[PDB]
């Protein structure tokens, strides 16, 4: 299901072409702009390592953070950067992008590969 048909089928969005960070747009968003970093950023999302949730639902309000400002794992710094407003969107990540082979017990072991789905609400510039 959704993590294989992102190995399939989705894009690589890293500059190293390392395949850390592969991506696919499930719901088209509008708007030329994307955040930049050091916006404030509004999502929905649904997380999971990719070998089978912790869901911003859970929490019944959507997850704030800054752009690029190590908040949040590398590769959502990279992914939400790429998103449009109202945009959802498929990520699947390697350790090298998220926890590493350190990890983050006890709710990330050790080179662990994550799954997101991701709906970008809004952002605003700092
Ligand atoms: C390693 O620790 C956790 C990882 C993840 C979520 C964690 C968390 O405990 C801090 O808490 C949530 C249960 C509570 C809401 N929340 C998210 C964050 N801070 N508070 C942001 C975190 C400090 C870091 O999280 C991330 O960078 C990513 C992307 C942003 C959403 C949360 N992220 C996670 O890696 C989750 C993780 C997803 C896979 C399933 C296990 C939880």
């Amino acid at each position: 299901g959704a993590p294989a048909t992102v190995t399939e089928q989705g894009e690589d969005i890293t500059s190293k072409k390392d395949r850390g960070v592969l991506k696919i747009v499930k719901r088209v968003g509008n708007g030329e702009e994307t955040p930049m970093i050091g916006d404030k950023v509004y999502v929905h999302y649904k997380g999971k390592l990719s070998n089978g949730f912790d869901s911003s639902h859970d929490r019944n309000e959507p997850f704030v953070f800054s752009l690029g400002k190590g908040q949040v794992i590398k590769a959502w710094d990279i992914g939400v950067a790429t998103m449009k407003k109202g945009e959802i969107a498929h990520l699947l990540i390697k350790p090298e992008y998220a926890y590493g082979s350190a990890g983050s017990l006890p709710k990330i072991p050790s080179n662990a590969t994550l799954f997101f789905e991701i709906e970008l609400l809004d952002f605003k510039g700092e």
